[PDB]
């Protein structure tokens, strides 16, 4: 009874995305908490926090899509009618598959808003403190860098750091409700348009998909017993019996010829 | 049902490679937080710190390379048409297997930062500070050095250190990221220029993985019952029967000639 | 399926080597941290260093050596053509498994560098120093060597005792890398000699490794069966009848000469 | 499968030494560890020191002798060609077992070395120190045995205290490494010339020991079984029927005769 | 598999002695710890100390030799040639299993040393010291017979008794390591001079022994089972029918009479 | 194998005796730390320590002689030749098993010692001290009545307090050693008598002991089983039909008078 | 195997009484550390102590002669020969089960003595006292009564308070002890006449008592049998077919009279 569970829950989309979404949540969490510092120089900020809110979302997609067997087989189907249509529809099963990754990166990376902070804290617009009138640009751009990492001056400096990273912090996340809202509706929209353009009844796709499955696994199983037949045949061939036998009655001692003879495969 | 799942795991990749990263992960974090500490020399620290950073990527990667049984039986294949390029992509997926391990430990070990600090601690850009015009070469030298271990003087000299550490900490985790990103794209044209030399189509593929496997493991099945059925029949020859039986009717002592016999194994 | 597994893994050599040289890092540590204290003497220094250094690695050597039963017999058709090369790659591979517990304590115990320094903590080369002009030589032996164990002195004994300390964990840890390094190559290159100078090809290795396995099971359990045979009827003959038969109808009573016929097992 | 593993086990030289080296290291550290303390008296120190050094060796060294069955026959054999070398080879085997007890001792509470302090705080070569030429030689000898225990005095005192003190730490570790050494290699050449004096090749040696445990089982279990029948035959003789047997249909009441008859049990 | 290992755990004397004295030695700490305060009065001290010190082993030893039934037996076939000799071999292990008990725990009591200061404190040589000059011989016992169980008095007095404690601790320690080497040579030249006494051979000794330990059990289930069916019998001549049976077809009422048939048991 | 052992340990008297000790040393214990206080008046003292001293001793030695049931079935045969000797065994193992308790309960209340302190702390003899010879008997009496219980004057006090304590603490242990040899001596003695007045051999004696035992057992197992026959068949003549069958087929309904002969049971 | 050893403990007797008197300890010890406070009071002091100390006693010596089922048919056996001597065994029996709890309940709330002093702290005999002659007769009673709860005053009346409370103490725990003897006295006497009285054998008892204990359990179940298959019957005359039946194939509809017929249980 357990792998009957077991194959009921790796059929679940639903399950696996979940299990997906929850790690990389763990993963972006232990991976900020741990490897991140400001380096809160004069130009080199904004890539620093671009580089983590962006790269691994890049990688994590790229790791999505490859990943994927299925993926290679319809690639080289591609690579050097109706089938255009399925093969779009087994791409986008695909997609659909591998983009929650990166999705949820940025989502949880841009609504704990700590990347948003170091990553456009040199843009912050700063025309009405009283402060900030006197300095010249470069001391003020150097005394705005210093803000995301570390405080020691007076109480005015701090209040108005404290001001700027509350901004920047509505605006983080402001931009990851905005982002999780746009792709859950190309994600509607998409599926809606895959139904519509789909050449298939609602019922011949259940069958299409069981297809593919049990296609893929019973030529697996199939290609290795046939291979494992062969190389027991040659087997007996050399040595003069089947590896599966018992109280075997001949044994052929191997000559100097058939080694030679064993060493080629035949591929 | 055990053996099952345990052989499915077995057969995944990924599975495989996630526990290789994992274990390189843990290992590296031991290593460095346990036997490591910055000579803070004047010459003895760029190498100090490239030791670390260098040597176990190279030692994991011929790790990685030779403790593969295949890589040996093809590369005396190779050592004194269709049969080299079936050999390049086994060589090309002994590879695949094998680099996971060194990438991943110059990607966490840069993205921690602590060895590069203490690997171009002495390449520091030192031109615009107040404190560094009047001191000579040498004793800048040595002030310069004594920055990454430990902190002894006055607040000026432990804020340009902190500045220091910040922009090497930068500098690294900077070149981590890109390395991460180089190797991503490299594997994955590696992988595209692979499917694309392949003589095979996508389903001749699976049928020769699966070929090479149970070649090797019924070869190692039936030439272990080979030669246990040829030293069963000697030990017939010598005692005078079978080492399986029960009940056995006669028993011959053996001569002074016939351990001479079975001194030698005919090889 | 416990067993299965259990020879699955008795079979890989890499688990093997894995598991002695995680126990050789544990007791390094526990020998370390428990039974060491610097003697901080005049002459009797390097000598104390130098014997955790070494005579370890020679006594784990010789026990891998001797430990291996197959070395013995090898041994013994060599003690009072083709064998000889045969014997030769045996050899080579008792060697491979020995060789691994001396090496990884020596590079344990020169990375971990307590040992090192409390091993030349008497040839540092003090030559431009501020406090060792006035000294006389025997007294500067006496500071020098009172350096690793303890501290009691003003700030600038501690300094250079800091700086030396340092300079003596950078050697040796610098010696320990390359340990590693040239050892990992010597054994590469050893590998492909062996593999170079095998009489056998890539099959015929695989059927002779199995060969000899097997000959040494089935000897030593037809041996055994053989001599319980031979016993159970020697005591049939004294008691008059089979220790495993049940219900047995003659019981002979044994005479005052029986007792010496048994005595003596006839070798 | 549990009894197998077991038995495997006890096959295993190795891991019997193993369990009877670190039971007597366990051993060794309570045993100092509860009930040692110096008595530092006059002359009474020595001979405090060497009891618990040599005496537990001698103790330990007999008990692994006696406590061995198969010494005693070979005795036997001894007490009031060919036989005489076997003898022999057995008695080495014996010997090999039983050292390794007294032998870790030694080398334990050597490498320990609180017992060599204890036991050569006496002999201190004291000529070349500031406070030890005006005393005489009785409060001599008076201060330097209160040393080991306890410290009371001023710091001039207790810091010639510490250098004796490592100074006999240096002395008892340099001792026990060479004790090691030196029986490491007795051992080894005593196993060498084992094997050159042994008249049997190296099949006849397995098939040998296996004759000598299979022989000691057998016999047990065959007498055994003997003496059990021959009782039972006497029961029957008394009561009139078997101690086995079920609804047995004749009960013969004993005789006051038969009870003298079944008094004695004809040896 | 359970009461296989349990039964040859119980054949091992040797796991039986251990556990003896494992339970000696904790049963003497707890003891020790528990119930024990000197006196220090002026006469009731040493017959204390002597109490605990002799008193438990006697005990031990008279129970270690009346709790083994076989001594039973044979002292029944003592009280009112060959026999005489194995009747003494009888007695003679019996005796090597008793003293266990009364040995380890004279050893432990001794080696702990706390019974013996309380034992002859008052015996203490005091002629060379400096306080106990003047003071008269009752006083002095009454100062000398204070200073095991506390201390009250100036520096002088707590470290002469300091010093008598770790004379008398050494004097315990002493006498007990010199029990332990004379009570192992006496068992050893006592296990000799049995072995040159024994008129049986090597062999059948184990016969004897065995032949000794069935006969007991197999009398015992004789005579049990003997005496249940006679029971049985004279219950069917009461009730009329069997104990063990079912579905009784006739049940006869008892008379009066047969209640007085059935009272006395015929011995 | 479960009701084996317990059947085995149930016929060791040994296990039943140390349990007995065990729970008897376990209840003393709690006992005493929980429900004991000194009264500390001028009568009523000796009282309350004679009373915990002696009266659980009577009681539980009652308890151990009435709660056997072999000795209510002796004393019938006592109560309104070989015979005699065979009761006054019986009755010597019932006492044997009996006197274990109450024994052990003097033992340890007297080895801990606190009973008789608050026993005869009034019989002290206190004629050589400095403050008790001013004061008059009454008033003696009084300070001398309250010193087990608590403390409260000045230190002269509490030092003669601690005196006497300490030698009652000696006379109690001295007295409870005594009692242990003395009983410990009678024990063995009486056995020995025992053994010496046996009219029955060595072996007859086990037969005998195995008699009474299954002479109880199965009179017990067949009375019950008679019984239960009997009542089976007067309720078949009640309802019509037997308690153990099924699908009866006759269902008698009781009668107005059936109820009535079914009242009495006949006896 | 289970119910085997519940029966053999539910048929010993020893073991429910131990249960029961451990029940009534830890109840006695909850319900006086739980609810008990003095009133300390004027008149109302003594019946709060005895309340506590008398009424529960009562009660549970109620329960279990109330809830032992075959003291109902016992008495129904004489409420409205040898039939009165076997009633009067039988009642006995009862009673020893029944008196075991409030006998326990007295037993240990006198040995704990705390209700004793908030019983009788009125009666105290205050004649030879030094603040208690000027002081009348009521304030005499109002200071007494509000020792037992509290103490508020300055040190004489504390230390008066303290002697009265162990004076009382004293008392408490004598009667105590004085009721155990005087109870296990009777109880032995008890026993003695109720087998002086016993019409009936030693053997005799052991068939009566099984034949009670069968006669109840056999009747119970044959009733129950007997009113089930009379009830199947009434419902195969209602429904028409048998409650255990499986497939039946008549099913009789019921009629407006049956179930008048079937509202009646004929008693």
């Amino acid at each position: 009874t357990l792998n009957n569970i077991v194959s009921s829950l790796q059929r679940n989309g639903i399950f696996i995305n979940s299990l997906i979404a929850a790690l990389t949540i763990g993963g972006q969490q232990l991976f900020s908490s741990s490897t991140f510092s400001c380096p809160c120089q004069v130009g080199k900020n904004f890539y620093y926090g671009s580089a983590f809110l962006v790269i691994p979302a890049l990688i994590l997609l790229v790791a999505g899509f490859a990943l994927r067997s299925q993926m290679w087989t319809i690639t080289g189907e591609y690579c050097c009618p109706l089938e255009c249509k399925l093969a779009c529809l087994r791409f986008f099963s695909i997609t659909g598959r591998a983009v929650i990754a990166p999705l949820t990166w940025l989502a949880v990376t841009l609504l704990t808003g700590t990347y948003y902070e170091c990553a456009a804290s040199e843009f912050a617009s700063v025309d009405h403190y009283p402060m900030f009138d006197n300095v010249s640009a470069s001391k003020r751009e150097e005394i705005l860098a210093g803000f995301p990492c570390c405080r020691s001056a007076p109480s005015d400096v701090i209040l108005v750091r404290d001001e700027i990273a509350l901004l920047h912090r509505y605006q983080s996340q402001m931009l990851g409700w905005i982002l999780i809202t746009l792709a859950t509706i190309a994600a509607l929209v998409s599926c809606c348009v895959a139904k519509c353009c789909s050449p298939l009844t609602s019922l011949q796709h259940c069958y299409w998909t069981s297809h593919l499955q049990n296609e893929r696994e019973l030529f697996e199983q199939a290609a290795e017993q046939h291979s494992r037949l062969l190389m027991m045949h040659r087997i007996k061939k050399l040595f003069g019996f089947i590896p599966g036998s018992e109280d075997v009655k001949h044994i052929r001692i191997p000559s100097c010829q058939d080694w030679k003879d064993i060493s080629v495969p035949t591929l």
